[PDB]
């Protein structure tokens, strides 16, 4: 059975309280929603363990998404980060601005997506998981990973000193690639993962380029907040 | 840095290595959806993914990668990570949606279970091969955490496989790429590797076999097993 608050009449983003360690996933359809002007509501998760939630994400993390299909005869579920990025281009971004126009532009768009789900993204989550949440310390698995990471911000590095390319899929303006790509490839989580984020000059100057955008700025401000208002858990007013 | 004199980009070239039991999971899944949409293809056969011309084509240095000409036949794009390769290929030549997704219903399921695989057990798969044999000290209590994240992983897709009527990881009705990207990783031959008996997951063991009957897949497996065995062991094959 799923809470009494938990009603579906548009898109609903699901998050946790928000704290410097559990946004820098649900920042990212947020960023998205914002970008677009996507109508949503913000449903604060209080135990992701809950048999409810496990229903709308088998992983049991946030994000995920309830949300109305286009013609109103399903509830449509998106989960995982990247995910909840191709639901939403699908539904909602129609000119394609920020999932690509065409064939050649979304072959880019997904190879960068692609390489932060498959590369970066899981390699940051095993290095924090082995950092501070597996019960015993495991400093050669730890280290490995960490270097992992600076391999990929060299990639990341390499096609930012591309003549033109502003961004990392299409050179005139952000994707979803970048916005898969920003909450790991930022100031804050390069000093987490104990990096000096200056000696990727490019990759440090599109973080900035992207964290000017308004749409980027409200995501984080509002993601800070969400269970720090008059609610603490269920369905935000 | 040039590129081999054999490389031209007339139609889709699919990069692979020479086939091995673990050289290839990840080339198999876009060769299985190319032979289901009968997309016309080359192979080409990678001697060194550390050679500079190819990091132009793939930075991440791996295996499959695509080139292939623009829809207009003006340009060239590319296409790397097995996850991405099915993507382009889908968006490029599966105009039905049979395996892409015919409308946002289908698409968001098949997103869904497409990346569940791109992001977990993918990625614990590759990290759990490279501690078990490629990385130069044995770290046993990693390769044992990463092999029970491959049991939840598949704890997962048994659970999705006994809800009423779905026959496939992302729709009720027909296989789909996230059915391709998952199969390689979720089958007795993989699951024996990881050390697991895969009779565990029974539902996950009679949908592998679904799959490993359909005749695209079966044509897949005996291709890209060839793959640098034939008269030509590196560079653009002739088919
Ligand atoms: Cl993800
Ligand atoms: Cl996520
Ligand atoms: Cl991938
Ligand atoms: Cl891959």
């Amino acid at each position: 059975e799923r809470p009494s608050d938990l009603v579906v009449n548009r898109l609903v983003l699901f998050v946790v309280k928000g704290t410097a360690t559990s946004t820098h996933n649900t920042v990212k359809p947020l960023i998205l929603l914002e970008e677009l002007g996507v109508p949503h509501d913000i449903y604060v998760v209080e135990k992701v363990s809950a048999p409810w939630f496990s229903e709308i994400n088998p992983h049991k993390m946030v994000p995920a998404i309830l949300d109305r299909s286009p013609d109103g005869r399903d509830t449509l579920r998106a989960w995982q980060s990247t995910s909840t990025l191709m639901y939403i281009a699908d539904a909602y971004d129609k000119d394609g601005t920020f999932g690509g126009r065409n064939v050649q532009e979304r072959s880019e768009i997904n190879n960068w997506l692609t390489l932060h789900t498959a590369a970066l993204g899981p390699t940051a989550k095993y290095w924090l998981y082995f950092y501070k949440l597996h019960p015993e310390k495991l400093p050669k698995t730890i280290e490995k990973l960490r270097s992992n990471i600076t391999v990929q911000y060299d990639i990341l590095e390499r096609r930012l000193n591309e003549p033109g390319q502003q961004y990392l899929a299409l050179k005139d303006r952000p994707t979803i690639a970048d916005i898969a790509t920003l909450p790991f490839a930022m100031k804050s989580t390069a000093e987490l993962f104990g990096l000096e984020f200056e000696k990727w000059p490019k990759l440090q100057e599109w973080s900035v380029r992207m964290g000017e955008r308004e749409a980027v700025k409200r995501a984080w401000q509002r993601v800070a907040g969400f269970g720090h208002g008059e609610k603490e858990y269920g369905m935000l007013e």
